[PDB]
């Protein structure tokens, strides 16, 4: 059918030409509660809608503070890649963090003392790769489709130092003297970047470890999140990632939440910083408190990046017949959140209630304990 | 059917959940021409993606830098009005630029010698409004819906001046000292703004203009686009508003185009300022060259905002089956335009030819006279 | 006695140590109207709480952005001169317009074509030297103290460009082959600046009018202000001075208004730009209304700086039993003002009972002419 | 030999390694006048500490706010090509100001009324192109090398826009819709941008000459400079080209200044905005007096640009044996200076005898006409 | 002989007047190597091009972001003092690092506990003052010239907060008060700054020891860098010293490096922070590698500060026949470096040889060793 910009008494029918398809997927939108108010940064931004960079390999496409303004901090690449595929040795200023939703890959990174770490990475882990510190993504048998962020709204992902361009742009004598070879033994290197190459698929793990005179890494650049017991409530789960688990992932603090039909993300804020979100699956609506009265609603899906600055209130509604699967991403070295709910059981009763203006039946249902994900009664 | 970002041995098929509406309406940003590359900023946004404010009487929604922030000078509404409905009496530190997409208005505007001007404005038709100056507008018979243009892409339209919460912020014991009245006189008036509000329709318009002791004003704030004589060339036609024929309208120059169905808006540039776009029918792709090897294909249909930043090479191709119908929007006092065909036309042809690596068989089809819009052969 | 920050039933008795002082000269801040809502940055400054620079001849102090930091397109000097003495021979990157509210003074200019002027101007005359233009003061028997406006808010007093300054620090052997001169006949130039000197009087102006080879200057430097023909309205006078009657005033425009007691300057906004505001004598309160339901009262009397930011509604009342007298002053080339009453008088009357849910015995008693300043009743 | 930052008691020999070259260029900055004081911007930058692009035909390098941080408003390229070779087809958002150093070349511009001028110009000729009009340069039998100056300090050589630079990222499906033409017949279009590239000779001017349906352009876009009546006075020549003698040039203004040896353009500043200079050819010096005590000299010869920041006294002395020749630039639509010995020439001599503490004999050898240029006595 | 920008068959002579030593000191700058491209920022500035403050007692020059716009976080100052001249006591906000190239000085700092240190610092010897502490500097019977560098690039030498000139800015009756003096026994004081003054040798270093109430710092501010073993590799060697070493210095990490003729500095990036340099010897040339097939190549010798923005790869090639001496310097509490060469052989090697297209000839030659320096074969 066709939806309508109306509210009870309030609003009209579209009579200019329009976007059906855009006005279905955001019935929050054109309809938002009555209780939003005020000007609101836009908070939501597709993949969809960006310019995907096509490869032999694969594709890259990012949402950056060009897109999304609001998010000034942190930036985001969809990155796939065929099997045996390989995303070229390189480095940049950002550090990068990394969640596998699809397939598997190799991943190399040798840090400043040149001790090198090398492991393969399948759906539902993470990599860290700090900043500065080189690295390269192998896609094994499946293929392979990541969701990168990286610590810097104003990342560029054309703009990364690669391997092969950082030798093209350097004199062939100089490239000769720092290796020990004559000019003739390096003319067939590339004339150019690759980016992102077909290659063929790599052989076992254990066959590519290399060792060194250097040592061991101290800490592993990957973790496996959905191997960990997650935080369960009525209405899904919530695993965390940050620092204090996953020890090298020092300016990202991360959460997989899944919530069920008919549950939701409880009312919290974080105390900390911004949260950068990331829509894997399902449909959600989320309403932003930015206080003085102010409050915009959202609508997310597959594919959705998702914003809510620092300490602003907020809860992430399941509005489909499916689960949700949702990240929420900080700059940060630990996660952390405030639930309005066990805030409110934590304090005295009567003084809450002289608050809300509201008695015993109300302050007897709350909590103690946090239950990040609720169910629908 | 089911889009790929595959172009020939390029990209692959998309693993993750994904957003297949959207990757359908973007056919040029999913799989994009093979001649884009770099990193250009988002150039696109649709009023179906923002928060719609709905009052009693009709709706607004607005894209802005908050939404878009390529367009830092220039900001949008898109408003809608039942029959009598007001657009409360107010005023902004912004000029107003506006097109009549659908249905009639009556506008009011009185100047800073107390001049005023009441006017009634159909589809296709534009006002302009100066900054600061106070207006109102009252849709007529059938309603209203029509396109605003703001010249800074700060603008807030929640953050307007209106009549009625200057007063109700304003002490009673002042209102009354100010018209000679007594506080008991001015006790009903809102304590809050209205902004929109139902009402019953205006009378003629013959009857509502009003004589003062100030004269007329100089020249009128309202103009008929459609009623011009309009560039005509094979493809379409082009309507041009600007300030050497609508007077007013120093700050904003304009002009509506229709490309028919395989036509499109030539190669060109504005050798002036940033172009601003609205879609108001059928569907496009245009590629925004951005110099130093940049290019970047963006889509649009309606309910688009478009943006080409100063003097970047671009075309507005038809890709639909019907017209295409959008404004070009600068904040100049002017509108102009250099075309590609022309300029090289207007130059000798053994030059022409060393530059293009062509012979006589290409500089034989140049035209020493401008046509906007261009038919496919 | 002692004021308190009550109203009715909110508010409260200061209980820590306070300024009682202070507090009783703004009565509107310490006991705001019910009205007053919202964050508003602070309108308002005195010059006696600047430092002081004390000279032999004079004084000069200045608010400037680092003291009223909404104010950064505007900032002022109170200088003061003693009989004879000499504020030296200068230039600056900022235009500057004065008001001379005591005494007399004696000014020079040279123009960029070797054209001079020399004037003596008094109480209630203006002057007006265009940006980077040389001048200087001399007060004459009476001294002069007047208030200067700067078209920069960065505008530092002590940081001007001083004749003997540039000479001190530039080569004797430049200075003296500038001039054909030996190092031994310029022996004697000052080491440092003077800025500020006692010196003899001057004798009658004509004796001091120097001709040249280059002409007459085209238009005066300076103003009689207050031999014009002012607006008159029932509660006080406006004198206005902009580039259209005071032709070299490109970019300040000014209005003196006075305001007996008992009156108002009357509601109204500025389409054009931000205005400054000096108080010269008496007492005031202003309602600035900032849009989106923001308002805050000042309170202003004889020393102070007063700002209303572009476009923002307001008013200034006379709450003393003395004329009130002020300056307002924009960095435009002309001025404009929107006035409340008169911009009503010339609407359909039920469009604006619609509007105020007021009857023909509220629109009955508008104005179509303008009455800047009213009389209460 | 070998200088020593000594001057009388002050100082001391460098007793590091160090660069003589460099401190024998800069007499004045190693040793500078005792009169020198305080923090003062560099103003100083030679085109030999700039990387040189080469190309097929020729060379370019700039002088950007990137190498003098003080010139944010004003760039410069020099640039030089080969007999018959061909600055590309080409845009800019930047209106570019021209001086022919050497050689010839023939330019072409096409105006936004597709309105064409093309004309030969040779030493000590200028050309003008507003902003966003295409352009190119082609030198003719003796090659050519001339200054380039564009009005905005940010400025990137290697990112204007050129013709087949445009074409190269354009879909060919595209260009050939655009012109009436098959893929086919475009199949031989560049790749890659020329930018500089060899060509054979032009033939005669006249045989070049366009016509058009819309008419010749209102003002030319070159201008014979050294064929223009210069201000002579005792030590050089000014030759002055701004919009009131050079109609289309309407952003820059410019002078060119010849000094003898023994001679000095005068202390003077200029009272509308900063001035950007290049050293054509001989060895200068300059004190730059920045106010609040502060000034700062500088060396330059040829190849070096210069800046004095806006109303900034200043002299230019010959410190060679060889005429100084340079160019002053400003971005505004009129030159204007302040002579120091003027301004003073024109006020009554005993204010400025109570300014200086000298007498007569220094009052009486000022001058009430302006000779730029002075010489030594 | 006289260069020309000329490589192969691009290029062309200089045509104009020029500077002839500059490009004889630019050789990889008047003729850059075919692999640059692209626009980069300049990252080299000379002492030589300063203005050279002279005082009683020595000299102080500076290079800051007014010079260098690149280095916003870094400055620096090339101080001299003679025999027995003092450093005036002062502080500012900035911490500082100095490196002694010639000579001695003691250096006197006291910490916010009332804790003193007294050392003298002899050539190839650090000291680091943290932010805020109080220090001085005296040269021993040698004189001393030495390198500061503070971390902030907006520092101003001439605005340091001085001993005497606090005094001289501070009442006479408030300064007695504070002592417990009369204003007659501090009726001497100095009226203005000394800054650098000439002073009688100090005694032996023993004598000047102050003992105290608090104790003895707990980490030294001097260290004796070439005291420590280098990293030695066959073309030179560095010392390094950071705060895991140096424990004071937190905020400036640095290393003296040595490259023999004939060698270089590798290939490598620091995956922490820009670098600033300082060239104390010799002559080289470096390419900065700035992605996105960005490179510039400069030329750098005695006396020249170099910069290489965060993590942009480069190498430093000695191109002279004497050791070639420099500094690199890093805001951050450790140094570190990514080898190019160690990077690719702790990697597979046919992973390498896929990126590389070069076989296992070359992949056999690649050292697990960080060699920091390099000697040509
Ligand atoms: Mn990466
Ligand atoms: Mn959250
Ligand atoms: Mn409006
Ligand atoms: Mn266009
Ligand atoms: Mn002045
Ligand atoms: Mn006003
Ligand atoms: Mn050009
Ligand atoms: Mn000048
Ligand atoms: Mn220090
Ligand atoms: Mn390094």
């Amino acid at each position: 059918d066709i939806p309508q910009p109306i509210r009870g008494d309030k609003g009209a029918t579209v009579k200019i030409p329009r976007n059906i398809e855009r006005d279905r997927q955001n019935p929050d939108m054109l309809v938002p509660p009555e209780t939003d108010h005020g000007t609101v940064s836009n908070m939501k931004f597709s993949f969809s809608d960006t310019h995907n960079r096509l490869e032999k390999g694969g594709y890259a496409r990012e949402v950056t503070v060009r897109e999304l303004p609001i998010s000034e901090n942190l930036a985001s690449v969809n990155m796939r890649l065929k099997p045996g595929a390989i995303r070229e040795l390189h480095w940049h200023k950002e550090a990068e963090w990394a969640y596998m939703i699809y397939g598997s890959a190799r991943v190399t990174i040798v840090d400043e003392k040149g001790r090198s770490f090398i492991d393969d990475v399948g759906e539902g882990d993470l990599w860290y790769f700090p900043s500065g510190l080189p690295h390269s993504i192998q896609a094994l048998e499946e293929g392979a489709e990541f969701l990168l962020v990286f610590d810097d709204g104003s990342f560029a992902e054309n703009s990364t130092f690669q391997l092969t361009d950082w030798l093209a742009h350097t004199p062939k004598e100089v490239i000769a003297a720092n290796f020990g070879v004559t000019k003739e033994e390096i003319s067939n290197l590339p004339g150019k970047e690759k980016y992102i190459f077909e290659n063929q698929l790599p052989g076992s793990l254990k066959d590519d470890i290399v060792e060194g005179p250097n040592g061991e890494v101290p800490y592993p650049f990957t973790y496996r999140l959905l191997e960990q017991e997650p935080i369960e409530s009525e209405g899904g789960k919530v695993y965390i990632a940050d620092s204090t688990n996953f020890k090298v992932s020092k300016t990202i603090a991360s959460a997989l939440v899944t919530v069920e039909p008919g549950a939701m993300r409880e009312l919290h804020w974080h105390p900390n910083t911004h949260e950068w979100q990331y829509y894997i699956s399902g449909k959600a609506r989320m309403t932003v408190f930015a206080s003085d009265g102010h409050a915009r609603t959202f609508n997310y899906q597959a594919g959705d990046v998702g914003y809510v600055p620092f300490a602003m209130g907020h809860y992430v509604e399941n509005i489909g017949d499916e689960p949700l699967v949702f990240l929420e991403i900080f700059k940060d070295d630990h996660y952390a959140d405030v639930s309005l709910n066990q805030w409110l059981a934590m304090l005295p009763e009567t003084f809450v209630q002289a608050h809300l203006d509201l008695g015993k039946d109300f302050t007897d249902v709350l909590s103690k304990e946090k239950h990040p994900v609720v169910k629908k009664k």
